[PDB]
């Protein structure tokens, strides 16, 4: 069978196929977008003279509630360490080729538990649009999906456009998790470490929680607790 011969040839591409490398979510069609003026953004009670103001180990009111400080609002001023999403403060990573799971992402330094790894960025779409894309993909034998739910009727599609977090694969035993933060009046999806991650270890997360279209995809994460699918 010609189709099995096609898979068998399984050659060596030196680069992932094209996508637009974007900094920030980009809305499409009739999706809802939210913004806040400087005045609406919450203000913590950190001082600029604090050990690590608005830092990971700090008692920051904004940090605790998963709100990002604004530069003009924060009482710590420029010494605010709670600006990860806006400043795009990602550990350096590298795209690698895996054997069974296509392209993947590893980091270039050690990452500590709870640390900001990346923002899941992409084309912002509503649910009707997402369902149409999935239906079209399934009809056209497309097996790669990059859909992640923000809330009902807001889905990030990192397929056409995204950043490096689009290369993060699914594991049944992940070292990263998604957490929904409030940044400048809207919801943003961060990737954070669930454990200490040594440099050169593949960065992964559990797609069951928030990703769409993967119900038919067989899992090859290799973990001892592998359930066998991505969704
Ligand atoms: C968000 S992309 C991850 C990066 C992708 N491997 C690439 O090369 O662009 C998700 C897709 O990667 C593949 N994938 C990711 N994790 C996988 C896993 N654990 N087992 C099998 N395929 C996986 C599937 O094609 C899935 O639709
Ligand atoms: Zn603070
Ligand atoms: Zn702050
Ligand atoms: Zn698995």
């Amino acid at each position: 069978k010609l189709l099995r011969e096609l898979r068998e040839t399984q050659e060596s591409e030196r680069k992932p196929p094209p996508y637009k490398h974007i900094k920030v979510n980009k809305p499409y069609g009739k999706v809802q977008i939210y913004t806040a003026d400087i005045s609406e953004i919450p203000k913590c009670n950190c001082k600029p003279t604090d050990e690590n103001p608005c830092g990971f180990d700090s008692e920051c009111l904004n940090r605790m509630l998963m709100f990002e400080c604004h530069p003009q609002v924060c009482p710590a001023g420029e010494f605010c360490q709670n600006q990860c999403f806006t400043k795009r403060q990602y550990p350096e990573t590298k795209i690698i080729k895996t054997l069974q799971r296509g392209w993947g992402l590893v980091a270039k330094r050690d990452i500590r538990k709870g640390e900001f790894v990346n923002e899941y960025v992409g084309e912002l779409i509503d649910e009707e649009e997402c369902m149409a894309r999935i239906k079209h993909a399934h009809e056209n034998d497309i097996t790669h999906f990059y859909m992640l739910t923000i809330d009902k009727d807001r889905i990030i599609d990192a397929g056409p456009k995204g950043n490096y977090s689009r290369f993060m694969n699914h594991s049944c035993q992940p070292n990263c998790e998604t957490l929904k933060w409030t940044v400048n009046g809207d919801t943003r999806v961060g990737l954070f470490a669930v454990c200490d991650i040594p440099a050169g270890t593949e960065l992964t997360f559990n797609y069951n929680l928030d990703c769409l279209g993967n119900e038919k995809t067989v899992c090859r994460c290799g973990a001892s607790n592998c359930s066998g699918f991505l969704g």
